[PDB]
């Protein structure tokens, strides 16, 4: 039509690359989840994972089920993640901006009372449930990382 195309005219970027951008919403975990192999510290253990936030949501997660862990406890240390306290909490909201990296002493899922044997190298399915509505089948990375450190 005269700029009307097709085309977007748009493309001073700002179609833009979409595609996709214009964001929609990135569900807020475009994460592979790492599950530690028996610590030197007994059967239990937590998951080695980065949740990256992009949607700038109140998202509240509240589940890590899996045939790996009897009891999938949320724990959360790190002031920028969920909270300053390695305890059993509720779970943790990620406050729009949940870019916070769960590791075995700085906010985390303590994956604890491991059911079977595990070998480093392997691969087990986990179920996250955000109470926002979420049940999303993930597939964990079973090895230690950086431990026996
Ligand atoms: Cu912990």
């Amino acid at each position: 039509m005269g700029h009307t195309m097709p085309a977007h005219t748009p493309p001073a970027q700002t179609a833009p690359a979409a595609q996709k951008a214009g964001a929609q919403a990135l569900p807020v975990t475009v994460q592979g989840a790492t599950v530690a192999a028996v610590p030197p510290s007994i059967r239990d253990t937590a998951a080695y994972m980065t949740l990256t936030n992009k949607s700038d949501q109140p998202i509240k997660l509240v589940g890590a089920a899996t045939p790996l862990a009897t009891s999938p406890m949320l724990m959360t240390t790190t002031h920028s993640g969920g909270m300053a306290g390695m305890k059993m909490v509720p779970w943790l909201t990620i406050p729009a901006r949940g870019t916070l990296t769960l590791q075995r002493d700085g906010d985390h899922v303590m994956l604890m009372g491991l059911k079977r044997p595990l070998k480093v190298g392997e691969t087990v399915n986990i179920t996250l449930k955000a109470t926002d509505g979420r049940t999303l089948n993930v597939a964990a990375t079973v090895k230690k990382n950086i431990e026996g450190r």
